[PDB]
């Protein structure tokens, strides 16, 4: 662990600035998520197990890629710490999507078939959803410390190298820890994406009928006036007893603000959600993708390939891959009041 006699590639050293971000950046959601009150539900619980996975992609798994980087990818550890890392590599990788996944998941469940919770509080639920999540990426990282230990070429190739080269394990890996996860979290979303659309524009093609005939009494009718009656009128047939009876009652655009923002901001609140954990979803994928496409590209052609082109790219592939260890935080930020103030706060008062 830097010697430093026999580094050949300094200027690598320069990711160390990587590393500081994916951990500050993971820890201020620890911090938001356990001190803001306004953060303490289900959905962002997810969100701080996930930055402690994330955090320790940082804290554990860039650090000795970068090492090894530092020395032409010539392991300069001893050969047991090989495979210990490779397991931490495949532990907190896999927490990952098993978090984004479960989150879509739970988010698709709550919505379809939303029965009475009258098992045990959100809270205490949250705490079995994640033990399940950090249950499973256990269970796949648990067998690569023995995989790599009875047999080391299994986790080094050329006698040199560490890296996982076991093509059973990585394949059939692969869609446990990565392709069946992620198929589930973009279906769930999706599915999840378009229910609240057929839901939310019942109450909300009510609410724009009624709105925008309020603009030509401000044009500026007995046509107009009737058309709010109606709107209103097929509104309140589709939402709890104060709702059906506070449309029967609406000079007009006080009651608008009196009663029907409550479920206004309300939807308007769960379309901003779906907005924030689509990106999250998504950009997840996509940074992930060429590493996980030239991997799979790289097996579907035994000979006939580029061998050595294919991991000179997977060296750079694994690293857009890693570095999504420190977006998150970023997106919460540009996309959330509660952790761009609070991170600005921790930034400022605390450091
Ligand atoms: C550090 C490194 N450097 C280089 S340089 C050239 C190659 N190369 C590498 O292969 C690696 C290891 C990359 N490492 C990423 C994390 C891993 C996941 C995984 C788990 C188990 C598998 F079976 C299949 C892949 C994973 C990825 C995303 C997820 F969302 C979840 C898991 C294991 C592979
Ligand atoms: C922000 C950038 C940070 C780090 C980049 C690397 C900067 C440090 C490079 C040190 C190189 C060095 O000192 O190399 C001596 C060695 O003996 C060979 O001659
Ligand atoms: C094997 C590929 C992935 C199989 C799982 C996809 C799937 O059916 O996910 C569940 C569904 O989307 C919702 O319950
Ligand atoms: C180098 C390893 C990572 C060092 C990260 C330091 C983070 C830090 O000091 O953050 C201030 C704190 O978040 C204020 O609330
Ligand atoms: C190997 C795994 C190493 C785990 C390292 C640190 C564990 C992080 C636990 C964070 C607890 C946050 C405090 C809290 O729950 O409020
Ligand atoms: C070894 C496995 C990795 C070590 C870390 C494992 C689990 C960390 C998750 C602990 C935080 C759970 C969320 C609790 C909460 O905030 O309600």
């Amino acid at each position: 662990f830097k010697f430093p006699d026999g580094v050949q590639n300094w200027p690598a050293l320069s990711i160390v600035i990587i590393i500081i971000m994916t951990i500050g950046g993971n820890i201020l959601v620890i911090m938001a998520v356990s001190m803001e009150k306004k953060l303490h539900n289900a959905t962002n619980y997810f969100l701080m197990s996930l930055a402690i996975a994330d955090m320790l992609v940082g804290l554990l798994v860039m650090p000795l890629s970068l090492l090894a980087i530092l020395y032409d990818y010539v392991w300069p550890l001893p050969r047991y710490l090989c495979p210990v890392w490779i397991s931490l590599d495949v532990l907190f990788s896999t927490a990952s999507i098993m978090h984004l996944c479960a989150i879509s998941l739970d988010r698709y469940v709550a919505i379809r078939n939303p029965i009475e919770h009258s098992r045990f509080n959100s809270r205490t639920k949250a705490i079995m959803k994640i033990a399940i999540v950090w249950a499973i990426s256990i269970g796949v990282s648990v067998p690569i410390p023995v995989i790599g230990l009875r047999d080391e070429e299994k986790v080094f190739v050329n006698n040199t190298t560490c890296v996982l080269n076991d093509p059973n394990f990585v394949l059939i890996g692969s869609f446990v820890a990565f392709f069946i996860p992620l198929t589930i979290m973009v279906i769930t979303y999706c599915l999840t994406i378009y229910v609240l659309r057929r839901q939310a524009a019942d109450l909300e093609d009510n609410w724009e009928t009624l709105n925008d005939n309020l603009k030509v009494i401000e044009k500026a009718v007995k046509d107009a006036l009737t058309k709010m009656r109606a709107a209103a009128l097929d509104a309140q047939k589709a939402t709890m007893k104060d709702f059906r009876h506070g449309f029967d009652i609406l000079q007009l655009k006080t009651t608008r603000n009196a009663y029907i923002q409550k479920y206004l901001q309300a939807i308007n609140n769960e379309r901003k959600a779906s907005k924030v954990l689509g990106i999250v979803f998504f950009v997840f994928l996509i940074m992930w993708c060429p590493f996980f496409i030239t991997n799979i590209l790289s097996v579907l052609c035994e000979k006939s390939c580029n061998q050595k082109l294919m991991e000179k790219l997977l060296n750079v592939f694994v690293w857009i891959g890693y570095v999504n260890s420190g977006i998150n935080p970023l997106v919460y930020t540009l996309f959330n009041k509660i952790y761009r103030r609070a991170f600005s706060n921790y930034l400022r008062c605390n450091y």
